[PDB]
């Protein structure tokens, strides 16, 4: 009566476009809500750390 | 000859098992490979900001 190959999609593409929605628009509204402090930190702490001689020269 | 409520639920558990799968392993794998100064940075710049007078009562 039916394609068993339909069946399966419509779960699987149902269940992905309604987790991925829900999901999705959850993470997307707290990039709004949130700081831009860990992106300007998180890319200046990734691999942009001070190293400068406080006292080795003048210090002993 | 086969029930059409298995057929949908095979196709979105199993596209849920993979894709929760890889990615979820992908970005597990990620932590590891992460430094922990966002997250002692998470917590610091999330409501822990300095706030006192570098100069006021004695700087006009």
């Amino acid at each position: 009566k039916i394609p068993s190959i339909a069946t399966g999609l419509v779960g699987a593409l149902l269940l992905l476009l309604v987790v991925a929605l829900g999901i999705g628009l959850f993470i997307r509204r707290r990039h709004i809500v949130r700081k831009r402090t860990l992106r300007r930190l998180l890319q200046e702490r990734e691999l942009v750390e001070p190293l400068t001689p406080s006292g080795e020269k003048l210090w002993s």
